[PDB]
């Protein structure tokens, strides 16, 4: 595993990560108080399957509950105590130690934008009237105010002033605590529309400068005011701007938007397909997560923007053979039967030496998506939902078949 920032200082940890999202939405209900135990038992399998990193659930305990129903998943934590719904503090340390010991770096989901302000029994008790909260200031709507330089979560009454020096430092110190005591190799930043991107750069500089970073900016052009250049920008431009200012890789919601709304041919318009390596190498690609996708259990999870059945293998073949940094969803890998296919694709990626900045060229004249990917060791030809017959139609050189699945709807050849 190679470390290192990008030529622009973006914390993509060498560009060679292959990430597992290590939970689904209903874990706290399907495996009560037992998930860290399961992750520890699975650590050697996760490593054998080829993952270099695991995105862990929010480690801060969350005892919220609402009624559709949910709660406890981590995104409405009430303090940093690790004895939450995924397992105990001791069980987390054991899981992180087993994962890191197997070569899987541990990335913690962290939620700075808000906390369960009203929870009656908690270690973090921030009064009103000192500037600790968004709503200490006038709050006319969902946009920055004088106590919060980003957007708000629902009504905003639980949004923290993350730029207040005491609140900034509270998170700074907890990121350091996760690194020194819980084996953190980096962080996944939740709801980054909620606070300044520069604050993520500051947090990482202070507490984990050489670690891996990724932020979730999920905000389409139409959510920006009419005077904001982002209101008429592409999804790529919006998330790339965030990554520039955070010095952090960013989830490729431009690719997700094309997978949900466009054709397979159109998947080339994700951030990870951009011909400028400074653009595509900061993309963190994914098929579904705990929010967009289904989960086992109640209500099928959230499924807010789920990829249809018929495209799952194509989508995994695309992200695992292409630039950017790919993320595999727990339930596709270990619940729903795509594991052997994904295992094969990870081996193909590693054997070809595809990394976050590998070149990718898209070919016209065929149906579907046809791409040539320049790995450090091999060239790949990838044909998804395509009438391409063979790689010699689009590439020079000698090729052999590496993947052929779904009646030829997923084909990969390697040089
Ligand atoms: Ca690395
Ligand atoms: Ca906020």
């Amino acid at each position: 595993d190679q470390a290192g920032k990008s030529p622009a200082g973006v914390r993509y940890h060498g560009g060679d990560e292959i990430i597992l999202q290590g939970f689904h939405w209903n874990v706290v209900r399907e495996a009560p108080n037992d998930w860290y135990n399961i992750l520890r038992q699975q650590a050697s399998t996760i490593a054998a399957d080829g993952f270099s990193a695991i995105w862990m659930p929010v480690p801060w305990r969350d005892f919220s509950s609402w009624s559709k129903s949910g709660g406890g998943e981590g995104y409405f934590w009430h303090d940093f105590n690790k004895n939450g719904r995924y397992g105990s503090d001791a069980q987390l340390r054991q899981a992180a130690g087993a994962l890191g010991g197997a070569g899987v770096k541990v990335l913690y989901d962290v939620v700075p934008n808000h906390m369960n302000r009203g929870y009656p029994d908690k270690e973090i008790n921030l009064p009103a009237g000192q500037g600790f909260w968004r709503n200490d200031c006038a709050d006319p709507g969902n946009y920055p105010n004088d106590c919060d330089d980003g957007d708000r979560f629902i009504g905003g009454e639980s949004d923290l002033n993350t730029g207040h020096p005491q609140i900034y430092g509270m998170f700074r110190d907890e990121l350091a605590n996760l690194r020194s005591g819980y084996g953190a190799g980096g962080f996944r930043f939740d709801f980054v529309r909620g606070y300044a991107p520069e604050r993520v750069d500051s947090w990482m500089s202070d507490s984990a400068d050489s670690s891996f970073c990724v932020g979730e900016l999920w905000k389409g052009p139409s959510e920006y005011p009419s005077w904001d250049w982002r209101n008429t920008a592409s999804w790529q431009q919006i998330i790339k701007d965030w990554s520039d200012r955070a010095k952090c890789p960013v989830f490729d919601f431009a690719l997700k938007e094309r997978m949900q709304n466009g054709s397979v041919a159109d998947w080339k318009h994700g951030l990870n397909g951009n011909p400028d390596p400074r653009w595509r190498e900061v993309a963190v690609t994914f098929v579904d997560n705990h929010d967009t996708g289904y989960s086992p259990g109640q209500n099928g999870g959230q499924h807010h923007w789920a990829l249809q059945d018929g495209l799952i293998r194509q989508a995994y073949a695309y992200i695992l053979t292409s630039p950017g940094t790919p993320v595999v969803y727990w339930s596709h890998m270990y619940d729903w039967g795509y594991g052997d296919f994904i295992r094969q694709l990870i081996q193909v990626r590693r054997t070809a030496g595809v990394r976050a900045d590998s070149a990718i060229s898209f070919h016209s004249g065929y149906s579907g998506l046809v791409a040539t990917v320049s790995g450090s060791q091999q060239t790949l030809v990838v044909a998804l939902n395509s009438d391409l017959a063979n790689p010699g139609q689009v590439a020079s050189g000698s090729f052999s078949e590496a993947v052929n699945a779904s009646n030829g709807q997923v084909r990969v050849w390697r040089s």
